[PDB]
């Protein structure tokens, strides 16, 4: 139950990842066997919800690919619900002040470091208890990721990096433009000023960056800033564009 | 992406539905075909989640009959995940007053109108990124449905109905009976008079009243009294009553 | 394990049915409670099988209604499964024969009456075996009912009559319309003196005669000729036109 | 629609349960037959929600072993969804005072002695209005069970045994021992005496003290002091240690 | 239910398509929407049944491109469930002489025609009878393709050919490679001449050849000879091997 | 791709088994990690097709224990399924004679050692043409395992034990016993002394001895006896009995 995505964070080893909106255990399989770091079970913006976490996650699991969820919001209920069939790495979203950011650290401790809710036996986080010492070893490794979405959160960044627990700090570009003035399209000086910024001072605190970005000039661009969980694209985008280009090429 | 059934209540063509509480895509599809105007997936009384209103808007739309749904609350997580399976218009349960039908506007409008979390590239709403300059258009194509259930609501509804963005206010005759204290029975005169005069004052500020009644007479009456958007029946009745009538005549 | 339709069948009491195409449990529920005798669980024409007909089972289960199952061919594999998941009543399509029907009757019993394999641990039809002697009282609670749907089955229905095992013979209206030139419309003197004359033969023999119809003066004709497990309506069908009659009175 | 289970602990008849949380409507069905006063479907630690809730709910129906639901959170949105499917004894995970007892009970009831939203027709819990007087009848059917969870709980004990409605204290002993300083393990002279007071205060106001024990000495212990839902395994465990011990003693 | 891709292929239009087998109703969606012609929904090779080709289907039908259905075998009673969900287009695995062409065609047709059962209260097809004059409409929108996959089948060519309702015939060069003893591998002489010399003689007879190959310059050539119908790539290629080369980009 | 279970049987290692009838996902993973070394997904006689089969195997993958599916026929286009969703070794059932036996292997191999059919970029099977040579490597790792259940079988098993290509051969106390005629109760002496007789004559060809039994005496003795694949027990028996034991102590 080594949180083995959470250590190479640690150890700045850049980590590239592909986002997972297609909700479904066959397609994930498919792609755990591409060759990414990490991959990003999308619980906020994909039809996706605890049931289709855990196949997802069961079919993940052979694979060198570590698993990353994203549930809907920051809502210890949902928090618990996903950490109990088997999910150790969060991003969650919408993180907008340093209570919110040790809110969800603690939503993924047991007591007393945190508010998780005990139900071991019946988890596939403990494999139903042959885990030995499962509920000693748990809050270890577990890996927190909050993403920073708004002017507001940029403000509170310095605040969010002191929070202990809190392992990334995720940059999300589409909702950070919309909130910024520009309608969720982010190659605007601006909005590229402030992501860049974040990643070098969030980096300096010596937690990792993070950030989707499907063009991959920037993706390169991020991590020689120091980003260190990066994705470079997304299921439906990979299929639908590739898709598209094949039709027109035939007319 | 044009809002067929929004645009109708802005015209003042009454639009007759029928409620889906099957949870089936299947007769979702059976029903799509029976010629109303729109169909009402029911999110709160029936076992609907984000997963199920997927596969019965994907059953739907080839059909001339447009989808409105209903999520479980007042919601924005569960309203900004509807919005991006694709649904349009909405209609929200509980809505007590002023500042709760402002948080449903809101939570179906990008910033800076509201606070819809962006996720285009991965969402149905935007066919994954094919409908072009979808974050311009999708929030002129979004139609806010209130449901005023309570005595609270029915006292409020003046200024209720002075919010930019709610479309349409919808009386729910159960719950408003309920509260009123008479069990969830509406065919009593008092329910009668408050029911009657919300539809007259809705249609008065220029918006659209709704109801859901399967009292054919009182359907009537209700579209005589300006009523826009009235469901005419519920398919778990039509079916439960057909098929009970049917052994009946058998004995 | 006792099988009521079975008895009610030998003992001559007539049997009301309803036909379910919707392949939902949740449906298959609704109906359960509607007051038929019997309920038909379609795998021939619908989108069912063995995973749906168990759920049906399980959700008509606590209700008086008795399920008879149509698999979708004669087919001893099949038939194995469906027995497992608990079905002791099959409607058999398309037997030609005495052949086939023997062929039918076999695949319901264990040996040395019949082909059935064993697999009792396993299967829900054994209440993964805590029903006692189940083994032993499995074959006399077998219920094998066989659609005759052509000229050449008409032909043979003597015979047919004559397979120990049969407990019933129903008439398939739309197929023999269509196989003696009708069209599937069995509206014609010379279907209706067919179908006729079949009830009559298989009442004679000591059989059940069945059918399905939806018209109600022909169900009560036949039900008057001696018929003994009428189907007088189907799920979809009730549930589309009471929609669509239902709409159209409102324009 | 008589809660029976509701009836025995008014009474004073202990009841012996098993906690299911396969999430599955096939061993829920197996289980349902091994002779259990009540079965607990998950909806905390499980991976279940309203949908496979209700489809529990149905292959339980038949068999007399009574369902409980624990929902997620004391949530009143999750709460109306669980009921209209039918559940009509619920445990609140997490009651933390006697404020939120109150809400919970508040939850299951209709106006004016709660908030439960009215959707009757729609609703498995009222047979689709097959109910006569569903809406007069459902409230006083309905069994409120709380777990004290925390030592704020256990603090506010004798006010939350005040509260009209709440029919049953639950203790659970894996949160409780966590939040007592004893890592989720229960077997420590404080956390049996917090536990076995507990069961003693409750049994004494004339309601139902419940607790989950898996220690059948323990189990046996606490029938002795009075309690009266006692839950003595859990469906996961049992399988996964007898497959377990099997395995071993082949090698 | 004018069958479109019929009506193309007869005309000579040449239809470009995208082989489906992520067996998944939401990634069909969003491959609907990528331009193509037609889309085979593949139950041979893929983990599909009649249920998840009913899903799919409602998920293309708003869309231009038109389905096809792979069944598993040349199975009439197969045959027979996918046409009543829906399915109008069959490509038809291992035909290999002119009687199981035959055999092909027959299933899809109500008699005297064909030996296709009649259900269609029950079934989409027809929309639950929705569509006037159905029975007598049928037959005639049915598009039956066969695949000629071995050595044996190449020689009866001519008479498979000659086989009135054979509206097209498919080269499946990876199952002909393998049956000519190059394991699969198209790229030999001997096999691309084989399958050249096939579409030749297709088309000369007035019927429309077809094909899958996922080698853009080889598809361009077989249309260049007068192939009608074809395949230019699959979706799980698609997607894995833009996700490889994604990874691979970034190291 | 190797085949772990094919090459412990060739190299004489007993494999002790676990029966797997719950037809889940979820306890198929929970089972995987109890230590067994090989699991038999079972789609004669539970509830299981190509897909629940698909789930399973994904569930197991990153476990010890090795997968062995059970189709519900001797089924070429059943086994082609299997196989392509990644069915490495396969339990046949009612091989009656060794050219059933030829057809079993046959299905499994790939021209011109067989007759399966080539659809590799799809399937799971070769990870989605990921794995090199996949056509070329497949033939070699497929392990067939057929099962005798009558005294015609019996009688025939020099025959079988001579195909190349049967790797084991699997006694079915059950049914062999049903058709000896003690109604699948194997304690009795005569089918006692078959399967002992069976198993010293499967081992002395150098060929591998299969059983399942869940009487661990009788298992011990046949282990002792040569027998190199033994299922030990079931599931479905091990939670039922399990869960009975304890509801009736504490009555
Ligand atoms: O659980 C059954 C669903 O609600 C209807 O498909
Ligand atoms: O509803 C379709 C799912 O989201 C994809 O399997
Ligand atoms: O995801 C697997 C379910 O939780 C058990 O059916
Ligand atoms: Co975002
Ligand atoms: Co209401
Ligand atoms: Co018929
Ligand atoms: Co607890
Ligand atoms: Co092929
Ligand atoms: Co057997």
């Amino acid at each position: 139950m080594e949180n083995s995505f959470k250590a190479a964070l640690k150890a700045g080893r850049p980590q590239i990842g592909l986002w997972l909106g297609l909700s479904s255990s066959y397609s994930a399989e498919l792609l755990a066997g591409a060759g990414f770091d990490w991959l990003l079970i999308d619980g906020e913006h994909a039809p996706n919800n605890v049931q289709t976490v855990l196949t997802q996650l069961q079919a993940i699991a052979p694979y060198p690919s570590q698993p990353v969820v994203r549930p809907s919001w920051n809502d210890p209920v949902q928090i618990k619900q996903l950490l109990d069939v088997g999910t150790q790495t969060l991003l969650v979203p919408m993180v907008q002040n340093a209570d919110e950011a040790r809110e969800a650290v603690r939503a993924t401790r047991y007591p007393p470091a945190g508010i998780r809710g005990v139900g071991s036996a019946l988890a596939r986080a403990s494999r139903w208890n042959r885990i030995p010492d499962y509920l000693q070893k748990a809050n270890d490794q577990m890996c927190v990721l909050v993403q920073i979405e708004t002017r507001e959160a940029m403000k509170n960044l310095p605040q969010i990096l002191d929070v202990e627990g809190v392992d990334g700090v995720f940059i999300g570009p589409a909702d950070l433009s919309a909130d910024m003035g520009y309608a969720g399209n982010p190659q605007h000086p601006e909005v590229q000023a402030a992501i860049e910024q974040a990643i070098v001072q969030i980096r300096e605190s010596g937690k990792a960056p993070g950030i989707l970005i499907a063009n991959e000039q920037l993706a390169k661009r991020y991590l020689e800033l120091g980003a260190l969980f990066v994705a470079v694209g997304v299921d439906t985008t990979l299929l639908a564009r590739a898709a598209e280009a094949l039709a027109a090429r035939f007319g």
